[PDB]
């Protein structure tokens, strides 16, 4: 039926296993810092991990599994201010930066929304504060903004906390491009530093905002409509910013992200020279058969829980029922009627969100860019870093 073919019907040796998660896949990336592990050093997770082991903790939405976390993030951040002490500001940033990772990981796969008192708010709460620390050390620092939501309505919040990093030189004489970056379920506005530079390194601007359903987003989740009225608002800021020029913008959808990155390329296509959409969801991932064998796949822990809540549903039961007609990009019609450049980027084999939905995206509006690597699983990493950049290059080109 899909796409992704046997591989739909396997269920993943890592599910309901932190030991095989670790010991296969996640040790490795965290000894070459690669995503989820990215600014993180082995040496911090090692005795996390042995110790979640050691417990038989596999379940990570359990306080059991964040809080054996925070002891190592609070030794690094005292580390940290021995360091700052000694005026050794890039090793504090370094200690900083990692105690932000310690925190990242203590608190995935999802901070609920719902729940202000819970243990992965706390930690989401520290890993902000380290992070901001560790990036105003930052030659080009990390700023955040509260964006007042001008546009919001109904069961919208008030404020739109979003990161701001500027290239060295950026002024209001000559503005310089902006790269939007649109977050995911897992992946909020302090887990980016690597696309930051990257950006920079191009001389554009980068803007970090979370979604609708997660982290400090203040869109009415239960609403489709709500991302519409939060990048008026975000693109209405910037487009006040003397030094950030909004007819050079191009958005960057992360996985979960990739949606809003995807629906922006309709709904704000004349504000957008470009739009990436890594690794997306759009329309089939909310098929119930998909969903059915979604938390078998390749994603480290149970998703249909924190995608229930994401999408604004009390309970996984209606999320189910209901999510696809409702929220479907194909279903509600935002596919018929024109895009920006929209470049779809995704592994072939992707069992969080089916390749579908880059594909189905070829058969409504304008035409679309793709690339979809053969073989490779969720996002298609390392191999559609590079391109993104390239593309990027190519769309803000002078
Ligand atoms: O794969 C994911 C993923 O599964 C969830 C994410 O939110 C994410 C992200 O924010 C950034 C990334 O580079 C990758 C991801």
């Amino acid at each position: 039926r899909w796409i992704l073919g046997d591989k739909f019907d396997t269920v993943f040796p890592h599910k309901g296993s932190l030991k095989v998660l670790w010991e296969s896949r996640w040790k490795f990336a965290c000894s070459k810092s690669v995503y989820p592990f990215h600014d993180g050093s082995i040496e911090d997770f090692e005795p996390i991990f042995n110790h979640l082991i050691s417990k038989n903790i596999n379940d990570a939405a359990s306080d059991e599994y964040t809080q054996a976390f925070l002891p190592t993030a609070s030794a690094l951040e005292e580390k940290a201010a021995q360091a700052l002490q000694a005026g050794k500001h890039e090793e504090a940033s370094n200690l900083l930066c990692r105690a932000a990772v310690v925190y990242r990981i203590s608190r995935f796969p999802y901070v609920d929304i719902t729940k202000p008192n819970s243990i992965k708010r706390v930690a989401f709460e520290r890993q902000k504060q380290a992070y901001l620390k560790a990036t105003s050390l930052w030659t080009q620092p990390i700023r955040e903004v509260t964006v007042p939501h001008t546009y919001r309505t109904g069961n919208d919040g008030a404020h739109i906390p979003i990161y701001i990093r500027t290239p060295a030189g950026a002024d209001q004489s000559n503005p310089v491009p902006i790269v939007l970056i649109m977050t995911g379920l897992d992946g909020y506005r302090p887990d980016n530093s690597q696309r930051t530079h990257e950006i920079l390194a191009r001389g554009w601007a980068a803007v970090v905002a979370e979604i609708p359903g997660t982290a400090d987003c203040p869109a009415d989740p239960a609403d489709p409509a709500s991302p519409d009225r939060l990048w008026d608002s975000v693109l209405s800021y910037l487009d006040q910013r003397p030094e950030l020029n909004t007819a050079k913008m191009v958005v960057w959808g992360l996985s979960a992200g990739g949606y809003y990155a995807i629906r922006a390329a309709h709904t704000h296509r004349d504000r957008l020279l470009g739009a990436i959409a890594h690794g997306p969801g759009c329309h089939y991932y909310l098929d119930p058969e998909w969903l059915a064998k979604v938390n078998d796949h390749e994603y480290p822990f149970e998703i249909t829980a924190a995608w229930a809540t994401k999408h604004g549903y009390k309970t996984v039961e209606e999320f189910v029922a209901g999510a696809q007609k409702k929220f479907s990009l194909v279903e509600t019609g935002i596919v018929d009627q024109p895009s920006c450049r929209l470049l779809l980027l995704n592994g072939v084999d992707d069992g969080v969100v089916p390749i579908e939905d880059c594909l189905v995206l070829f058969e409504h509006g304008s035409p679309k860019e793709g690339r979809f690597y053969k073989g490779l699983p969720h996002m298609g990493y390392p191999n559609s870093l590079p391109v993104s950049y390239e593309w990027l290059e190519q769309v803000l080109a002078s």
